[PDB]
Formats: structure tokens, sequence, C-alpha cells
């Protein structure tokens, strides 16, 4: 069994036995699966914009597309923006849980930071883009394109999005980048939309903005 290359979480999660799929174990509960199904009948357009396809569960297996699969040299960003179990945001609207590289900038997932902090750690997550100025920051207007169109149908959905995160990708020659969002184990029904987490996904537009605009 081939273990995949996580960048955060604590869940079982390998490779499938085939191309471009991997299976991550439903440790606690089916929850994860009911939630897919909720959102497959009831926000069908929001599951095929932002969200890894679910092929389909075998016992307690979901077997989901592979975000990094048609990447040479994938960098991966793990952000939470849906709500913590109890502990508070580490960047206060949201909390990166990882990103490709980050041992060698001593990032660590505990630390409250400051906004300085928060964005020295994305800049670190830029660094494998290369110094072509004008090439990263086509990545980071693709993701504000994306999480923009997100914020706006999250006013429209009615789940409360308890642990989810951003998966942000981009090959290293910066030819090809995404973000889609992730893990549902938690997601909850309620009677309004989630404003904490359209507020991390504003928070996230704001910063990259600042970075494609800044220009140092
Ligand atoms: O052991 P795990 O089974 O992966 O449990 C993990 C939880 O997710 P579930 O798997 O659904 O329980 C996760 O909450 P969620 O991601 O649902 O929001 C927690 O984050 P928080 O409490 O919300 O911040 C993680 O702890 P910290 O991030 O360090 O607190 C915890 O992992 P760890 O305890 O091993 O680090
Ligand atoms: N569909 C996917 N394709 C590629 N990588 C993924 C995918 N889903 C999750 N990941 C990777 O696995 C990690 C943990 O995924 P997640 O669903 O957040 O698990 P957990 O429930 O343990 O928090 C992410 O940080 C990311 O590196
Ligand atoms: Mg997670």
């Amino acid at each position: 069994i081939r273990i995949f290359p996580r960048i955060a979480g604590r869940s079982y999660i390998i490779y499938g036995q085939t191309s471009g799929i991997i299976c991550k174990r439903m440790e606690k509960s089916d929850n994860e699966f009911v939630i897919y199904n909720y959102i497959s009948e009831h926000y069908d357009k929001f599951l095929k914009k932002y969200v890894p396809k679910l092929y389909g569960k075998n016992n307690d297996m979901l077997l989901l597309e592979d975000l990094t699969y048609n990447y040479n040299n994938p960098n991966v960003m793990d952000v939470k923006i849906g709500a913590r179990k109890r502990k508070s945001h580490t960047s206060g609207f949201f909390s990166i849980r990882g990103y490709t590289n980050s041992h060698d900038y001593k990032f660590d997932p505990d630390e409250y930071l400051t906004s300085e902090s928060t964005i020295n750690h994305i800049k670190n997550f830029m660094e494998a883009g290369g110094e072509n100025r004008d090439k990263t920051k086509q990545v980071l207007l693709k993701w504000i394109m994306k999480l923009s169109e997100l914020a706006n149908d999250l006013f429209e959905i009615n789940l409360k999005f308890d642990g989810v995160s951003l998966i942000f990708i981009y090959d290293d020659d910066c030819s090809k980048c995404d973000v889609n969002v992730v893990d549902f184990s938690r997601v909850k029904l309620i009677d309004t939309n989630d404003q904490m987490t359209i507020s991390a996904v504003t928070n996230l537009i704001k910063i990259l903005s600042e970075l494609a605009d800044n220009p140092l």
C-alpha cells in the first residue's frame, strides 16, 4: 500500500491501485459521504465547480480525484477556512495547516501568527514558483478568480462548513494552478449561510490581492 504525501490531517490516505485516485478512510463516521450526497442533490453546481470528484465508496474508503495528479511538480497548501473543533484560528479568519517545504521555513501549525507572519508563510509557499514575477501573479489571479466566485456562491448555501479546507495547488513552472474545497466530515445542515467561512475566503482574497498588486 503506497501512502499519499499529505500536507496536513491525521486521516489514513493512500494512492488508489489506479492512476488519479486517492483513498481516504472515514475514521469516525460516514458523515463525509452523507454530506457529499446531500451537496450532490441540493447544490450540484457547487460540487462540480469547487470539490474534488467522489468516484465511489468502498466499505469505509472514499475514492476521490487526486488534485495533484495532472502536475509535474505540484506545490500544495492546506488552509482551514471552516471553524476549528474547539481552538481559535491561527491567523484570525483562517488557519494554514501546512504547505510543500513548510519544514524549510520553520512553519509550525500550532503557532498563532500576526498578519505579517501569515503573509510571509503564503509568500514562502509561492517561492517554489520562481522569480518570474509576471507568472506567479497569473497564479495568484487565477486563485482570486475562483475564490471570488466561491465566496459569492457561499452566500446561497445553507451549510456550516465546520472543518473544511482550501487546497491551493500550483506547478513549479506556474503553467497550471487550482484551489478546491475538501473535507466535509464535520459539515452540518443549517437555516442560514456560513458567515465565518465566507469571512475566511474574503480575507484570503484580500491577502492574495495585496500580493498580486505589490511591486516588490
Ligand atoms: O486526529 P484527527 O482524527 O485528524 O482529528 C483532527 C480533527 O479532525 P477530525 O479527523 O474530523 O477529528 C481536526 O478538526 P477538523 O479538522 O474536523 O476541524 C482537529 O482540528 P481542530 O480541533 O478543528 O483545530 C485536529 O487537531 P488540531 O488541528 O491539532 O486541533 C485533529 O487532528 P490532530 O488532533 O491529530 O492534530
Ligand atoms: N482530493 C485530494 N487530492 C489531493 N490531495 C488531497 C485531496 N484531499 C485531501 N488531500 C491532501 O490530504 C490532506 C488532508 O486532507 P483532508 O481531507 O483535509 O483530511 P483530514 O480529514 O485528515 O483533515 C490535505 O492537506 C491535502 O494535502
Ligand atoms: Mg481537513
